[PDB]
């Protein structure tokens, strides 16, 4: 029997440091977990006591902090070359910064083989980017071979910019092809590597004929089997079982995000490549894992152009910026609509005759901002100080909600009003009115909201049935400040960018901003 | 007696081409007026016949058409060496692009000196400007020579952006001591020739010892005697007679603006720089005077650019801009919520501790809206397409209005609702409400504006008594659309920049626009 070892990350979402627990800035060492560094320490550890070792990238290390704001990227090729990566496959962040901004950074940089079988170009792009992705690559592994198939979110051109050059076929039509042609080769080991989410990965365990193992990615799905080894709830066991349409066992991985933990799969195959047994679980990489010393130095030398970065003038106010729980847990403030604004700016998608822009709200819960932002700096605003009103490191993620789900997120805002809990909710593209005077549960009397669906954008009444786009924290899409009905009710999340980034980038654009309270949430 | 001929213009405000008769875009040939080719004929005619003759020009030749938008004052510099200009004063106008943008394109262009002896630099700022521009300079005439000293509104700094390195001094404080230099030269003819307004000119005409003509601008005076030949109608005689403190007689003279005069006075001089007589009055540049051809020629070939520049993309919008009349002469519509929102972002001017901006409120009215902007064209806007929008050539200007007057204002607005007449007011800045059922001069049920005096923006009710500055169109700061009230009522008034110019900065500036109707205008 021959026994191979997958190592594998998915969605490491720039996590290039080590981290919290919670996956946000790194604050007391004893207990910060993940990073590059440690990760090197760890797979340099396996692959000195294991023969046959692939370490694979399932996609999404683009996107997530300030690494990727100033990097765009080459933090990325620089670090997994560092590691030794043996083969990545594209997530839907690659798309990020458009085609161009994945061929350099990434695809030119790379030392190991970047993989995805279900994208087509055409046009001039298929020229300039012809090879340089592959549909799938046979590595040697000790004196056998292993073929590693690549996929990627067929949803992509609706979460990320790939721009129309690019087609992204249905995953299973696309893999079953580049499967075939590897039998063809005489390669009986096959991994498929992509970036689709369990629910595509379990598909393709069963489906795809050929497929030996899935090695997944962008659901951040975490397996486990046994006791949990930290605070993270297993979905299911690892590896998952799918049982096959041609009656195989293909297990199926995948290793949550944000680089905590390092997947780990044994797997043994007979002499014709059938898999007799796969075992394994993902590794915490918590802090009883040292630092590599080498890896660590380096990252502290790319550290300094972030620290710079961070100090310098993204652009200016001329306002005061009230981020104060005083207004911001009572009222509507100012830096709470700039927040909003700057969410509903990032990321435009309009189509002619079908909507002006994709989404027009965006709900903020007071007590996730934490800091004002005082004008009389020259009017200066730097990233610091958006770290100072954002500082746990989240997102700005989309979500549908049903109208009847978003009023009663509005009566949650005002259930026990005037504690200066953090749920109340500052707000764009939304127009409430409370009456405070009423039963809670039954305090928002008016509720306007933006249109998509109009080429003019003008507000109208909420209706109960209808799905709106929304704008949000991660925080509340995963329910936080006992907003239960937005995790429990909503009908699709997908997570965008840093919080950070998206305030800065529209600062940026902008150039000098004036936020004004102005009437989006009124008292009767 | 010795005989002088004084030819002279001031704020032609970018007017290099023929304009209407109301010096707007020329359409019919045989009524436009104007034009630096048209003026070439008129002066080298006088320079044909009479012996003595000086072409002064008295500041705001920066400013006012695509021509400065494009060519930022390299225009300016190249026609008036062409018509050959004796010398020029400083205006407000000439500040606009910064210090930067006077010293090159004009400033280091001119080959002729110009003038101002109330404005001094300090800093680097000192070194970079020294002998750039002068107090004084004294020209041969003839046989004889003539002292030209030149000075600048000391509201200049509140008006433009000469920047924090340029004291602008009390313009007589400041001129007194270089008459006396000129004395102590034996130069005993002297003219200022400056940019303050009538007003100062008179002073200066009474106040300064030694002056023996005043040649002025900034208040756009016409004055006349006799008939007036056009629709002007006259301030005053031509030249206005100041009797100075010392007992002279000294003429001050203005010759409106836009180029469609040229200002002309004979003085005749006794052997010892006394005035004796002085006659003239400003010559309508009509139809009647050929345009030169050769600097017709020139015109047309610059104007290649601008043809060029008019049909290159601004920036985008993803809304169908609404400015059709049957939107904005009965609700909000959202192109009026643009280009208001263009007025307030235009010319931003902060103090801390006293303003986060000087202005914070734009009225517009419907009737000045001339053209939807559809999204379709792939979102670009042109300058072409906003001059569609706004096509009469006019400014944005600055006014100061008690409350009283502009509640009176808003009951103009909608005294006679329903019949789509252009007097209906888009806004920014503001919150009114009106209710239609009751008496006209009766309606205006609520009316919110933007503090200014105030670190974060919001809106409180309107103050009766309190003076409000509000963006609006020229138009109706000289009280168009029956808004006579803002005429009789405003306690001053500055013309700001040209109309299509503000709203094209703003779109440069925001790259992608999406004004929304918002509720900035509500019927109860
Ligand atoms: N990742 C996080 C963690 C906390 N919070 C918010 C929830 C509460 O509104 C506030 C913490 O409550 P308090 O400031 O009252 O301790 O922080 C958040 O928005 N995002
Ligand atoms: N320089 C000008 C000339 C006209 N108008 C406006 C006044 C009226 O609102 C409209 C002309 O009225 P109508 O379109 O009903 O003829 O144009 C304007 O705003 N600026
Ligand atoms: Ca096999
Ligand atoms: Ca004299
Ligand atoms: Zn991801
Ligand atoms: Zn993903
Ligand atoms: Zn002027
Ligand atoms: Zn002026």
């Amino acid at each position: 029997p021959w026994e191979l070892t997958i190592l594998h990350t998915n969605d490491v979402h720039s996590r290039l440091e080590q981290t919290s627990e919670d996956s946000s800035k790194c604050v007391d060492a004893s207990r910060c977990m993940g990073g590059v560094a440690r990760l090197f320490t760890k797979v340099q550890q396996i692959r000195r006591a294991e023969p046959n070792v692939l370490l694979l990238d399932a996609g999404d290390q683009y996107q997530g902090t300030i690494w990727f704001t100033v990097y765009k990227g080459a933090e990325v090729a620089h670090f997994m070359n560092a590691l030794r990566y043996d083969a990545m496959a594209l997530g839907n962040h690659e798309f990020d910064n458009g085609v161009e901004g994945l061929i350099e950074p990434l695809l030119k940089e790379a030392k190991f083989p970047i993989l995805s079988a279900n994208i087509s170009a055409s046009g001039p792009l298929a020229s300039q980017i012809s090879g340089l992705y592959l549909p799938y690559k046979v590595l040697p592994v000790g004196d056998e071979v292993v073929g590693i198939v690549g996929y990627t979110s067929k949803e992509t051109p609706f979460l990320s910019n790939p721009g129309t050059n690019l087609v992204f076929e249905d995953e299973i039509t696309a893999l079953q092809p580049e499967v075939d042609k590897l039998k063809t080769l005489n390669v009986n080991k096959i991994i498929a590597l992509g970036h689709s989410g369990f629910e595509m990965d379990k598909l393709i365990a069963q489906k795809v004929r050929g497929v030996d193992v899935v090695v997944g990615g962008h659901s951040n799905t975490f397996l486990y089997t046994g006791n949990p080894p930290s605070k993270e709830v297993p979905a299911g066991k690892y590896p998952f079982i799918v049982t096959s349409d041609d009656g195989r066992k293909v297990p199926v991985v995948q290793a949550y995000a944000f680089g905590k933990y390092l997947g780990y799969l044994k797997i043994e195959f007979d002499e014709r490549g059938n898999v007799i047994s796969s075992h394994g679980n993902p590794i915490l990489l918590d802090s009883s894992i040292p630092e590599d010393p080498s890896i660590k130095a380096d990252i502290n030398k790319w550290r300094i152009k972030l620290d710079d970065y961070s100090t310098q003038e993204l652009g200016k106010t001329i306002v005061y910026l009230d981020g104060s729980s005083q207004s911001c847990r009572f009222r509507e403030c100012n830096m709470g609509n700039l927040i909003c604004d700057a969410m509903i700016n990032n990321n435009l998608r309009h189509a002619d005759e079908m909507f002006w822009n994709h989404v027009s709200m965006c709900i903020l819960n007071g007590g996730g901002i934490r800091s004002p932002i005082d004008e009389r700096n020259d009017g200066t605003i730097t990233w610091e100080n958006l770290a100072a009103v954002l500082p746990f490191g989240g997102t700005f993620d989309l979500v549908q909600l049903k109208g009847s789900t978003l009023k009663k997120a509005f009566e949650h805002s005002v259930h026990r009003y005037g504690q200066s809990t953090g749920e109340f909710l500052q707000v764009g593209g939304i127009h409430v009115v409370y009456d405070l005077s009423r039963k809670p549960g039954d305090r928002v009397v008016k509720l306007d909201v933006l249109c998509t669906s109009c080429r003019v954008p003008s507000y109208d009444p909420l209706k109960m049935d209808e799905v709106y786009k929304v704008i949000l924290p991660n925080f509340l899409a995963n329910g936080g400040d006992g907003f239960q009905m937005i995790k429990d009710e909503l009908l699709r999340h997908d997570s965008g960018d840093q919080d950070i980034n998206v305030v800065s980038t529209y600062i940026s654009k902008m150039k000098v901003i004036y936020p004004a309270v102005e009437g989006r949430i009124k008292f009767s």
